């Protein structure tokens, strides 16, 4: 099975081609951030929007949401989302996701197709908000380094977030809770 | 709340200080991993004892394992091992856990301190085989690149594996499944 090579091969996988960083992002660095916001962010909607939500099924999509990468790489969504390339790369996606995990015990490899063909709209919504989110927190981290490349990065990121801030109001409580002040220049909690 | 920052503060906390590696490690990518082979080794565990775990919980405290290390720092466990300074580094675990979330929505606060003080002694013991099969893997990526100086650590870690596989027919299903060819030489997959 290349099911554990696959999960560490993702930290080849970079992040934000084409920009320049102080600090490289991998694909790896980024699932795990996503799938702590994804969790907080089911918390603060559960709350709201009174219900719950089944967290296993949350949890294992986003700690998988990204793993075709390991073949199309990460194309950066400015491009992706070119009208000429949207549709084609997602039925490169779909390609990816039929062919991935060839070789697995079936009890296994059923629980992964499950995972990467979950057609639950709510935890697909969740996690792409959340990786919404997390783009917008790189991109503050790396204007707080003093890159000023990243700015109109952080201001396109950042004016998405706020219009989806209007409709959703778990991403409103989110965004109050933990993006007013993001990051901390003081690490107080260390000490 | 620091909670957000601490998520990717993560990313400033090295492990396997003392060594050389080809690679930088960060607590971020190896707890993303970790979260990974604990999901595994729950699926086979569950099919192999003839049970269900809550994935759910097992997954949070995989995902939030490494989060005291924000204050520790990552110590190696050659060093926190020593009988000198395993019981006092665990009552320093203890204080940081009990000050880490000091201002979070309660609802969210409980939630969190849940999972830190998590007493389910099977999801405990999971996440930290989980943690040995990833510095198992580390070992084995870093004696792939070349890396004399990880011999002896993969020889080490694996040596304890071998020994943890003959009482957890889990551990030993997980070994056949992925470790007895890792990682891939030829990335197939990719094409
Ligand atoms: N304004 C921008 N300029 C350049 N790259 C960007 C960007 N906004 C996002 N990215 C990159 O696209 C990735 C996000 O796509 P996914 O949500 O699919 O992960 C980001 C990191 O490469
Ligand atoms: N033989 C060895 N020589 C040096 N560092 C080692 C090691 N074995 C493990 N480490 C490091 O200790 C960390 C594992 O500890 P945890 O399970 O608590 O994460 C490893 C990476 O720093
Ligand atoms: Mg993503
Ligand atoms: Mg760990």
């Amino acid at each position: 099975s290349s099911l554990l090579d696959i999960i560490y091969q993702l930290r080849q996988v970079p992040r934000w081609d084409g920009s320049f960083q102080f600090e490289k992002e991998d694909v790896s660095q980024h699932s795990f951030s996503v799938i702590a916001i994804s969790h907080i962010l089911c918390e603060l909607k559960e709350t709201l929007e009174g219900k719950k939500i089944n967290k296993e099924k949350l949890l294992l999509y986003a700690l998988y949401h990204d793993v075709t990468e390991v073949v199309s790489t990460h194309i950066i969504s400015p491009v992706k989302k070119n009208s000429i390339l949207k549709d084609p790369f997602n039925a490169f996606r779909e390609q990816i996701k039929n062919s991935l995990f060839d070789n697995l015990p079936i009890t296994l490899s059923d629980t992964l197709s499950t995972i990467l063909n979950n057609n639950d709209l709510e935890i697909q919504e969740i996690v792409e908000h959340a990786d919404h989110v997390d783009a917008y927190c790189k991109s503050c981290i790396e204007v707080h380094r003093g890159n000023k490349d990243f700015i109109s990065i952080q201001r396109s990121l950042g004016d998405k977030l706020d219009n989806l801030t209007k409709e959703y109001p778990y991403l409103k409580e989110f965004q109050n809770l933990f993006l007013k002040d993001f990051p901390l220049e003081n690490k107080n909690y260390r000490y």
